[PDB]
């Protein structure tokens, strides 16, 4: 009866990965589950977030989204992690998220949880998809069940034809609409994948 | 009630992969699947092959084990690829079957299956990960879904802890046990997990 | 004072990587290289061939170009493999060339060449970046020099920026300049290091 | 002038604080002048406070200079040792590479060799994906990668990664046949940078 918990857990310095985030929330909302929407922790110094008025302005426009804390995780079924790309891997914000999982991980409460993954780069090709397949490798320690997005749907196409998961060149302008449908796409079929699993085990 | 539909793929020069193929094949049957066991079609030049007569012994050894077509996959819930590696890709005689797949991809018919692979190198660091990572970014594609071992069971840890998927350091001896049971598990679990997926889907 | 010998060794089924390996071929020679454009051995059924049109046509505009051996490589000191994504791989054409080199690389004879890639999809993003990689991957295995472009020209900003290699968007319809631009700089700036190498070499 | 090494390493108990010392050492026999330089630590402290090795290791290493961008900006030749957190590299060293923002859109990384090293508990727990998590990083800047592949002997002996050394670590002093693959691996990158270099004057 209880709705799918999903988590969706993005670093942002400039706004594209909280847009995206959002997107994510609401479609999660959409199809069913109950989401929290988490921010990855900033770790950079302010007088390097200053020298950006475009970072320093999103800081304040999510300040009010919860941080991301690995509580939220054992509490997920279904979890999404989105990271800007950063030499072709996850931002070191990202990173240090990941890197306290260790104790849950140690306990075994990571495993059996859907995971796919998002991302962004300044380049239509500018590591995007090693962005997305280092965050997936991870995973695969926990003994996560993977649901990338693949083809499954016409607007995975129509956006570019990322199966790995969801990744948006970031230009500063707002997202396009085929971006959009394939976030939406992704997170209602991990969401519908993930009740499926639930309910065959209760 | 019916049983889940395992399909076990696998290239093997030299015997390897069909040694813990058929080990896949009785874990599926113990865990309570129908399992087709099948080969990968040996590509390689006859000439390449008679300088090899351990290759053209595991050939003959394979007779009656039949050849993997897209109509297995089709037919199949759940799918394991096996190859050796080769420069840490998989075989090109696997690498070829795949690309038989493009029709059953065009329809949707390869999506939610569940996959997991497994692999052998003659060093331990000598592309056992790499090789899997592979085959998992292939099943992306198909909009699979990915359920590797992780740390899941005690066996991985005593196996050499590879959470991406059983690998074999293959030396000419027979299968360690700890590999055995590595590969048991990963494919009990992979059942089990396709069970649940489609006793909630209906 | 000899000239750099670059081969470039590239699979084509329905003729973009044969025009991108055309462009390489002619930078290489511009460059002031040796030159050897190579294609990879079809393994496609005749009756597959036979179902596209583009196809056909691009066997048949190849039939004057050589077709790839391991002597190439063993006679180059730089060298360029262009395959298209197959679900993020390389095709099994080019996995059947990868696989003929067992003996040369067992005769240390491929340490020390340069070695960079390319490659094309249908989708911006379906699994180009993950198929110049596992070609990487490969060719680390043979102590290969690996010179991929970064972002050392604009002009790599300009056709999507892929910092791995050259990596088209498979449209049936000609390259754009930015496509042949970036292709240009990676093969000019191999050539170099190559040069470089082989000088203080003596 | 000699080739300038930088050996940048993340060390949370000791071994890639092992490693990279062997490999130092390495490249100083090969007749580099060489950088050693950790990587800055990030994790609280009351993270540190609940592991004796960790306090102790990072005790060990407070003579070892903190790397800087500059750093790769002096270099000819770097190597990059982290060990594994879950397959990737740890959080600390991408927290590094992430400074290098400002050399990477000036070109002021290209052209320089690179090759990595990494441990895990595990033998076969991303000791391979990490290395190449690290070599993709490394094709941003234009670099020149240069990993071990088979070209010795030793690298057959010590588990047979051809992407660069790879330890288990299980706590225990170093074995030599990884002594071994780390020695290769820097003295035949030293080599390459060198006639690089001498081809380009």
């Amino acid at each position: 009866t209880a709705p799918v918990k999903l988590a969706i857990v993005f670093y942002s310095s400039t706004g594209t990965g909280y847009a995206m985030a959002q997107e994510a929330a609401e479609a999660g909302r959409a199809a069913g589950a109950e989401v929290r929407l988490l921010k990855v922790r900033e770790t950079a110094p302010q007088d390097v977030i200053d020298g950006q008025d475009a970072w320093k302005a999103n800081i304040e426009a999510m300040k009010d989204v919860p941080e991301a804390t690995p509580a939220d995780l054992e509490w997920a079924e279904a979890i999404v992690f989105s990271s800007p790309t950063r030499f072709g891997g996850a931002t070191s914000q990202m990173r240090a998220f990941i890197d306290t999982l260790g104790g849950l991980w140690s306990s075994g409460k990571l495993a059996n949880k859907t995971f796919s993954a998002m991302t962004s780069a300044q380049n239509v090709n500018g590591g995007q998809e090693t962005t997305l397949q280092t965050l997936y490798m991870t995973a695969m320690h926990w003994g996560a069940v993977l649901t990338p997005p693949g083809y499954t749907d016409e607007v995975i196409f129509k956006s570019g034809g990322n199966p790995y998961g969801a990744s948006v060149t970031a230009n500063g302008q707002p997202l396009l609409e085929n971006d959009r449908a394939s976030i939406r796409h992704q997170v209602r079929r991990q969401v519908e994948l993930t009740a499926k699993l639930l309910e065959g085990g209760s």
